[PDB]
């Protein structure tokens, strides 16, 4: 799902470590994890920023939290988790698909960055 | 919408600076802003956590997504932004009430606290 990183793994054409798949998108642990537990839920299809997601994609992008609640239950996660979207240069949008980041197994702080 | 600190900003009894509103949701401006542009988007219907959330909820969620992406435009982050979610202790949540955070004008820091 697109000329990223992130879409050979959707084409598994590389390796990464996934914890679920559907017909739409993929949950895998972060290759650089920020927290005891960090995963990422992107969709197959490549959006490559919130900022153009199309009204359409709404629904899509209720699912990415939805599977990512599921996940972070599957993971351990009782005691809370902070789901992120980074969004360009400021945000610190590190590939340009969009990607919902799931932390949990620590005590988070504020500011979020 | 709810028993908490977002239900009575719903309700209109305590004042709140509106971005936009409609069937499905508001947003306002944070009164604790952690960038120089933040503020909150929240579902009118109360759904205390997302963890919590129902599957049917995710047209919902998404939207918050979409209108938060929509006000962030409008607010001028044409450099980025950053969306947050806190679920739980561990995730920061001390209202009870799902609320989408949006971040901007400032350079986003990693990992996301």
């Amino acid at each position: 799902g697109g000329d990223t990183i992130f879409g050979k793994i959707i084409r598994k054409e590389i390796p990464a470590k996934i914890i679920f798949e559907d017909d739409r998108c993929l949950a895998f642990h972060d290759i650089s994890p920020q927290a005891p537990t960090h995963f990422l839920v992107i969709p197959k299809k490549h959006i490559s920023q919130i900022s153009v997601a199309e009204d359409d994609d709404e629904s899509l992008l209720g699912h990415l939290m939805i599977v990512g609640k599921k996940c972070a239950a599957d993971l351990g996660l009782n005691k809370g988790y902070r789901m992120v979207v980074n969004e360009g240069s400021d945000g610190g949008q590190s590939v340009y698909h969009v990607h919902l980041h799931v932390l949990g197994g620590r005590q988070m702080h504020w500011p979020p960055g």
